């Protein structure tokens, strides 16, 4: 009924993980309440540089699938910061309208890295969440928490 045809209001979820230092940290960002198919995806993830240290983004092929029609974008800027991007030209096969989890991000929590809570700030303004209809109908909070243990003699 209401969906497709109608918008509605999509939450970008986040949550709170834990690490040590030298600990690798995965954080998943939690796709809720759509229902109707999402095709233009765009976020920036600015985080601190000199605690954690980003591997690679696992994708989430349920939701993102054929990467390879360049839906799959992963810009690596400058230290910090991580543009990822995905937009999906195959949404007519795949209509990205079912819950789940986008992206599983890994971070590696530094060696000196200090301990306590860091969040990776994701920018709400570069955060672009659009349909086909290009609607941007996200309700998004995202500032992925890594609370540090720090369970060494320091770090």
């Amino acid at each position: 009924g209401s969906a497709s045809v109608k918008n509605e209001t999509v939450k970008l979820s986040v949550g709170t993980v834990s690490g040590n230092p030298g600990d690798t940290v995965k954080v998943p960002v939690t796709i809720s309440q759509v229902s109707t198919p999402v095709g233009l995806i765009c976020m920036d993830i600015s985080y601190d540089a000199s605690k954690f240290t980003v591997k690679d983004v696992l994708p989430n092929t349920d939701l993102v699938k054929d990467t390879d029609n360049y839906s799959f974008i992963v810009n690596t800027s400058t230290p910090g910061k991580i543009s990822i991007t995905f937009t999906d030209p195959t949404l007519a096969n795949y209509p990205i309208s079912v819950d789940g989890i986008l992206a599983y991000l890994d971070f590696i929590i530094n060696s000196n890295a200090t301990a306590g809570d860091s969040a990776l700030t994701v920018d709400p303004a570069t955060l672009i969440v659009a349909d086909e209809n290009d609607k941007d109908i996200k309700d998004a909070a995202s500032n992925g928490k890594i609370t540090v243990t720090g369970s060494a003699p320091t770090s």
